[PDB]
């Protein structure tokens, strides 16, 4: 039989230290192709090892298609091929868009749903998985208004995370590294930051905040590990909740939720399943 492997690369939709992401075509359908830098080969190996262990399938997890290694004259080429989401990243989308109550809740509940799916061990099933680099650039927006979580290159089953989103126990190096629940609690911290980024863009009473990344007001661009440790660990700062949120029942509830993802004590933080339940009871 014919195995039509050929993917056509059409347009570059992202370039970084990781490598590049392209919109490609396979058999008349868009696919996303991540081409890894030599610098980041371990991320390809880790995501490939995870998908060889468990074929995750969930509407809020970026859909796997293929992992390809191709021998070149003097190098190895590494591609990850996934579903393509033409609306792009949540980071991209929030710059560009304000939200209403329904669209804000649908975004955050879809992220919580993908995250709880990663975190839960299913017997018969899947191992429990922590993401370890959750952020708005690692979330894609789908046409149906839900999101999906991308990039399992740092994931752990039972490179460091983006410093802006690191939990206090990562920055102060107290994290219990032999305890898998520690990694779930680091993802919950990061989720709370994402929830804050999104909520800012939800309109209430004709008011909205401009898009800003977490801690925009207290650290530089490309903040150092020390910059983040001083804010998060030493001073114990948390993102600002604007007064205008307290006139809106949805934003009032989301402010409480994000506070319960940001406790200094990792074991006090809400679980992804508890976050889901709370979000289903808002509005
Ligand atoms: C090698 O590389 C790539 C291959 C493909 C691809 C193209 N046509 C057909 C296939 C196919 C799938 C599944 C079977 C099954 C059929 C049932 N039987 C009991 C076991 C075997 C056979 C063939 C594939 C996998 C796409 C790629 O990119 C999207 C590839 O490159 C990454
Ligand atoms: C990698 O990705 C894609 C692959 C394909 C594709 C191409 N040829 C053959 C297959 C296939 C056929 C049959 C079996 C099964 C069915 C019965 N079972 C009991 C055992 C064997 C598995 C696989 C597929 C899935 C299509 C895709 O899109 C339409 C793909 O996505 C881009
Ligand atoms: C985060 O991580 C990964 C993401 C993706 C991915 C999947 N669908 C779509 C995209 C995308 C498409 C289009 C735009 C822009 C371009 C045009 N316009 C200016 C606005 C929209 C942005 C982004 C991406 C980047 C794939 C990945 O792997 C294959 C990723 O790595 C795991």
């Amino acid at each position: 039989r014919t195995v039509a492997r050929d993917i056509t690369l059409l347009e570059c939709v992202g370039k970084g230290r990781y490598g590049e992401v392209w919109r490609g075509s396979w058999q008349g359908e868009n696919v996303a192709v991540k081409i890894f830098s030599s610098r980041d080969e371990k991320s390809w190996f880790r995501e490939t090892e995870l998908y060889n262990t468990v074929m995750l399938r969930h509407e809020n997890i970026l859909g796997f298609i293929a992992s390809d290694m191709t021998s070149r004259h003097s190098s190895t080429q590494l591609w990850l091929i996934t579903h393509y989401h033409e609306m792009g990243s949540l980071y991209d989308y929030l710059q560009l868009t304000t939200l209403d109550t329904v669209s804000c809740l649908r975004i955050v509940l879809s992220i919580a749903s993908g995250l709880a799916h990663l975190h839960i061990e299913i017997f018969g099933g899947k191992p429990a998985i922590a993401h370890r680099d959750l952020k708005s650039k690692n979330i894609l927006v789908k046409k149906n208004g839900q999101c999906c979580i991308a990039d399992l290159g740092l994931a752990v089953m039972h490179r460091v995370g983006t410093k802006r989103y690191m939990a206090p126990e990562v920055l102060d190096e107290t994290i219990q590294v032999d305890c898998f629940d520690s990694y779930k609690r680091v993802d919950i911290w990061a989720f709370g930051l994402v929830l804050w980024e999104v909520a800012r863009r939800m309109v209430s009473n004709g008011i909205v905040e401009d898009y800003k990344p977490p801690f925009y007001d207290v650290v530089p661009n490309d903040p150092s590990f020390e910059d983040m440790r001083k804010v998060v660990c030493v001073d114990q700062q948390r993102p600002n909740i604007p007064n205008r949120w307290f006139s809106d029942p949805t934003l009032t509830s989301l402010a409480k939720l994000m506070k319960e993802c940001w406790y200094q004590n990792p074991s006090a933080r809400l679980t992804a399943l508890r976050i889901k339940k709370t979000l289903t009871k808002i509005d």
